[PDB]
């Protein structure tokens, strides 16, 4: 067990091992890491066990940053707690590398800046989706960019309903059926926002910037077309069926006439991930083979995840049984090389 020492910081209480020193908010605080040489951020957690909500939630983050190591993915270099025993343990403090901005903060983007950019979107998709994981909330907030154009994935998805209402950006990036709760999803929502945030690094512009949910379908299904009877019957809400066999037919329109002047392979990849059907949509292993990423793509570095084991999400315990396994896990983590 490393030494602890305290201090209080913006009326925060922080208590981590001698190895983390000059640390300063940015609970989250960025630090530097004497045992590896790399700056950190260190987030503390707020309440993690104040509802069995609450409890069950943290145990879920801390299962998936303990299971993700990949050079495109948010990975766990430290997890701690001061506390010497089961009875007194409440506060869970989680390490990673320091990033310094997000995609946004970069977006001149050259097309080989784009290529370069959703190659690594796609490597790291790959991965996590090979063991099963969906992210459900990529954006260009939720990607870390450094100097060299190196990407990481973060902040999977573990949001409200006044958070995705009206004219925000927390809804631009979602899958129409996910949006509107048409069907059971799966994997497939990820390769949407891919398309998403891909046209919006071509064009400068967000894709579709609706004002509410409807208006934000009715700028999909101008680009797309409406649906055929075939995805028709896949929406599992006679509601939303009824809905929208309201709305006049549309077809799909030419994407070299809205994305002018791109790179025709660009253009072709983007027609395979926007598709309304999201069983016909490219996979993301379909898609790091597809001729745009000619200049990158390597079969032979292209890694796939160990299994993930999720029979705990339908698993129901107390709060106390939630607390003990979040325990377990702080106490067995091994760290990388
Ligand atoms: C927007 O992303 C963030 O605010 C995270 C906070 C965060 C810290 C540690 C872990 Br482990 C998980 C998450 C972040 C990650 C890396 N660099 C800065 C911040
Ligand atoms: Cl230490
Ligand atoms: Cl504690
Ligand atoms: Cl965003
Ligand atoms: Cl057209
Ligand atoms: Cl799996
Ligand atoms: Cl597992």
């Amino acid at each position: 067990r490393p030494t602890f020492y305290r201090q209080e910081l913006n009326k925060t209480i922080w208590e981590v091992p001698e190895r983390y020193q000059n640390l300063s908010p940015v609970s989250v605080c960025a630090a530097f890491d004497t045992k590896t040489g790399h700056r950190v951020a260190v987030k503390k957690l707020s309440r993690p066990f104040q509802s069995i909500i609450h409890a069950k939630r943290t145990y879920r983050e801390l299962r998936l940053l303990k299971h993700m190591k990949h050079e495109n993915v948010i990975g766990l270099l430290d997890v701690f707690t001061p506390a010497r025993s089961l009875e007194e343990f409440n506060d869970v403090y989680l390490v990673t590398h320091l990033m310094g901005a997000d995609l946004n903060n970069i977006v001149k983007l050259t097309d080989d800046h784009v290529q370069f950019l959703i190659y690594q979107i796609l490597r790291g998709l790959k991965y996590i989706h090979s063991a099963d994981i969906i992210h459900r909330d990529l954006k260009p907030s939720n990607l870390a960019v450094n100097e060299d154009c190196e990407l990481k994935i973060l902040d999977f998805g573990l949001h409200t309903d006044d958070e995705m209402t009206g004219y925000v950006a927390t809804r631009w990036y979602r899958a129409p059926e996910i949006m509107l709760n048409w069907m059971h999803y799966n994997q497939t929502v990820d390769i949407w926002s891919v398309g998403c945030i891909m046209a919006e690094l071509l064009t400068g512009r967000t894709l579709f910037p609706g004002t509410d949910h409807i208006d934000q379908l009715k700028l999909i299904l101008r680009l797309v077309g409406t649906p055929g009877a075939e995805l028709l019957k896949k929406i599992s809400s006679e509601s939303a069926r009824n809905y929208i066999q309201s709305l006049a037919q549309m077809p799909k329109m030419n994407f070299a006439n809205v994305f002018i002047g791109a790179n025709p392979l660009a253009v072709d990849l983007l027609e395979k991930m926007l598709v309304l059907d999201s069983d016909k949509r490219i996979t993301a292993a379909q898609a790091l083979a597809h001729a745009y990423f000619a200049q990158y793509h390597d079969p032979d570095d292209e890694p796939v995840a160990d299994p993930y084991d999720q029979s705990f999400e339908s698993r129901d315990l107390l709060i106390d049984e939630w607390k003990s396994l979040t325990y377990d896990e702080v106490i067995s983590f091994v760290p990388p090389p």
